[PDB]
């Protein structure tokens, strides 16, 4: 249904943008400026997606997460309890992660277009397209 | 200590953060609107009181809190799960816990200045003043 | 046909275009100046929508409205010549015009796609969620 | 009567503004884009004018037109059911308008001061010199 | 004279000057914030007024009041001692203050237009057109 | 005639025009900065008044001065063949002129306002605003 | 497929941007400013869409062309060794070629949605939309 | 107590924002313009004291003056009934005023840092330091 | 000499400044608007070429010329009588102008390298290209 | 010959262009990000050398290249058909590029100031201190 | 005395300023560009803490350094004679010298405290926290 | 040599940027502000001359200064150990100062040019028409 995949992602969202909190403070090595910097704008984004899903869920009528309590059951995003990184486990890290929420937004498309719900569709799509760009330039990184 | 006073700020701003993002969400009535916009720049100044405090823990040389698990175990503030709300009744939730926050910096700026952590008390000296005038305007709108 | 769509709701736009002004004008209450500034973004959106079909209409190699007298004829929203106005009856106006709307554009996307106008059914779908989000948000201050 | 000279204003102008959009959207030939811009930068003007008279009608303690019916009644201007421009028709077809639009605003401007309205006066003397403007660069360009 | 008219309205200036901030501070009810910011509008605006009228009173070659304790000897607006308004109070207080500044302005232009005084006139025109229109708002408001 | 009193002023505003870039180029003593650059800032005003006044002419039916030998000759303004300034002849000479432009704004506006002609007037009434303001000004400087 | 419809989209749009560039030179007549200015838009908008495109071949993990000579030999647009043009072959040039993208973009939309890649369509649907735009207002300068 | 300096400052502070009018309006000699920017950055400056003061005593749960008949008696700083004023006497009775003030905030700070109300004593350190630069510069520009 | 070359260049900016007013205000045709505002460009950037060559005459320690009457007799340009012009002889008139003063400021380079004047050189060596750019404009909307 | 110069440089610049567009989209390694954005900027510069030194032949009466085929005819930069690249790979190869265009433009200059044409030499030295200055950076990033 | 401090940090500031030029000179190694910007900021404000710093030593009613001879004598920041660096050599040595700003600036905080110098005291702690910060981020980045 | 006479600009402007902050901290009387100002000016474009001539050295192969222990033995410009002026003796100190640099910039343009270094010639005669006008507005100061 395309609500309960809308609140995957919102518990989903809440989980990781904590994750990439600890990144931004506790990345080590001589690049940590621009992972500082990077993982910064990474949270500022998945607390958009965090606002825009939950508001998408009440348009369609429905009631989305409103506890951590109950976020953090429902998320199937592992919490991250280290507290130091080098700069290439945060990207794989985070590659990892992307690819989880990019198999989320693109099952929340196929299932809004068979409902008819283009809106959400088209959400998804953006979404998607953002995540395939961002996981090549990890993937192209990493190499 | 001051750093297990600034844990605290942090595992109660990031309950906060969401309690308020309901708020947000949830809120019904004449004043749709401004209450709206009121709580989305609530959640935006305390996810700044997060990341700040949390840097600060980093910059004494200690660790801050990197889970909700742990986040929400420490948290005092209590999280909010009724998801429908007149804008009085945000006004006097919201209120109460600004007066808990307000208690909380005051402590911190008490006990940095006896440490002689000049830093930890002059921001905690401005979230003080800024939560007093706030504090002060939402007595006077709930009068 | 995708065009019917099309120019039914160009002669609806402009028949709200004005309607809205007079919302603007004569809302009355302590809620005057939300009221005064909401409508008028209102009719500038509903300016562009006016345009916007029309010229698409013209990209498809067929005729717009250009005369007030067919669109008059044309439209199914209707006039209001009341010149005084509650608040929350403008609200309430204001929503069932938007549903009828959202109903339009609806069967714009649904039709176009159909024919594989894409572009069409892409312009529809914007404004679908415009109108889905506009909707929740008067109904929750209607509530 | 002011208020009768500013309600008739507001009519033509709702038909003017509807006349320049089909100028707009149907102008023909190389100086296609120019034309383009200009009848829309015009609409834009008259959708101000539309709104600041029917103001002005109230503050005087009156009623505007709000519905496009009464305004098509009174209307002196016609409207224009042919489809298609060049832009030397445009121009001949504003120019003709603006020298009505002259008239009516330099009759206002003597209304108004015979009635101590100056403010009324003031703002239809500015439109005075804004139509004066145009009309002698309309006439050049004519030339 | 022109000057007694520039000078009545300098010392009405200075006197509202005050007593909107006192309205701006002592606003209760749920109406707090609009009106904690209209006020404060409103008090730069008079600021305004009694700096342009002491320094057109210098134009015209004689002394503006140069001391508070002249202003209120001058002053016919009355001082509010109170300190607990709410909204409907503070909007109907404004109103009356403002009539009885129309008043000053509607006279200050009808004798400057007769002594030849035209550009007095045309700044007395364009502060008797905005407290038409804030008078007209206001009416509203409280209708 | 409006237009004989308009081509006066554009024949004295191109002579003044040349004039205050002598004193621009040849200002001496301490206060070299400050009237270098007021001097421009007056030029290029002037500049800007003798193209409103050229265009007002076109625009009432009638030809303006196209050529330096007419407007020399029929300037009144005396040129400055001196090439070394004081600060306060500076402000002396520009005083004596600005008293001359404002009786011919005056006049101008005096003789418009006769004739109906309320678009030239209220041009001239603001001239003659800025050059009381700036006439002032130069007098509480010499004082 | 998708990636051979872009790569050829690839080619096409550097063989192009070239073309547009020698309009952008060697326009001549009393139209020359326009066109010129008109001309170096398009060019620097088939840069942007030549970037992108090849972008979206690596998100799909494969390689777009790396060199001039593999792109001169797979564009069908043809290059232009002549050498001045006047207004109108200008645009009759660009019509006739941006027909051809919109083809190659409407190809590309239908064979992206088929295969599920909706990413790829809504980008192509985008550039149908804006070629549908541009085109229809070339017809119209053409008429 | 604290609210009695708070207080005191915002009285003298509404009588020296109209003695710097007195300044800005009436300098006279060489330096007219330096002057009068510069006095009315000062009474802008004392205004914005005047509203932040009155506000501290708000959120201190106490009253602030708001009439200008309290104020006036409340004052210490002499009101100016002069009206012509020579450019450094103003900077004379602007450096005596300022050290007044200095020594009010320098008061001010001592009492809420010994009543642990660092909100109070920080905003007054913050005008300590801006009082001592501006008496710095003004001790040399007299110098 | 250099000098003489900048006096010379000073006295036909003067004379050509007032020249390009008149095509401004006189052009007549269906191009009114673009030969309007370009020719406003001109005048605009000869103003400022004016100045520049004057303070520079300034800086090599003589003096330019600083009276209409020297620079009309100096000039070699000639006025402009006529009132009304077609676009096309516009272009041919400023054409004419610019091969002259690309000649006067080639001269005044080749003449300034040779004493070693770099500095007044490098500023002609500018407006050599910015003619040179002009003129291949021109031409090839003459074309 | 100064023109087969600069048409030398438009045929490498347009092969440089695309060289680097290879560079940007298959660089891997841990420097990914900057540059990702270092080789975007550098083919947007080579962009505008390809327009400017184009523009420049016109202006000297000749043609430049218009074709794709005579320009990879022309140009001597090798084209790159790998598709992988490391950082440092890349910034050896844009130093040789820029060391050969170092030579082309230093040569320009010579020319054109052999010739008189110091406009031509102007661009060139400006261009040859970017190349020395990007030169320098590269070898101290390689070193 | 808190003077002798200041103007510690002063001579410090200056001789800082200058080996943070050489190191955004020298800088070597594939992380040339971020360092290059890095250190050019950091010059920058150390530029604006010699100018507080003097400037508040003569508030303070005594004379800051004025020669570099004098400066260099009272520095125990030491100069750097290398022409040579990699980036994480200049972390080394900026770490080094913001522990010796930190400490320098700790004292300055406790001395003006201990003579009720609160103004002293509030800048030296703004820049306790700035420097802790920074320290923090380089910790991390030699981690 | 051209990096010979670079060091030496490089040298003096060190010395030069800190007698200027002397001039901007002890500069008496009524002219106080304006040099206070102006002097800040000048020593943020100093500065700007100490890192262009230092990073020129650096393109051309050598090293610049490193250290003020080099730069105050190599300069020339003397030190300044007063520590009071009025603005009179500071602009005839700036004056004496700029003839220096003056002749030292015309030495690096002949001397590059010589070479055939034009970028570094172009560099000198940009600063060198800077000098010339800066002394000739000095001059007229002092006159
Ligand atoms: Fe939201
Ligand atoms: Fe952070
Ligand atoms: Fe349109
Ligand atoms: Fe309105
Ligand atoms: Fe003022
Ligand atoms: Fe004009
Ligand atoms: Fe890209
Ligand atoms: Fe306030
Ligand atoms: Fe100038
Ligand atoms: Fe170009
Ligand atoms: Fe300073
Ligand atoms: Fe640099």
């Amino acid at each position: 249904k395309v609500v309960e995949l809308l609140k995957q992602i919102q518990a989903d969202a809440s989980v990781f943008y904590v994750k990439v909190h600890n990144f931004h403070w506790n990345v080590k090595g001589m690049d940590f400026h621009p992972t500082h910097k990077a993982t910064q704008e990474i949270y500022e984004q998945f607390a958009d997606v965090f606002d825009d899903v939950a508001e998408r869920v009440l348009q369609l009528g429905e009631m989305p997460y409103v506890t951590l309590a109950d976020m953090l059951k429902a998320a199937k995003i592992k919490e991250e309890s280290k507290t130091s990184f080098c700069s290439k486990e945060i990207a794989q890290a985070v590659l990892a992660d992307y690819e989880y929420f990019l198999k989320l937004f693109t099952e929340l498309s196929a299932q809004a277009d068979s409902q008819g719900d283009k809106v959400s569709a088209a959400y998804a799509d953006d979404k998607v397209g953002e995540l395939q760009k961002a996981i090549w330039m990890l993937k192209s990184q990493l190499a």
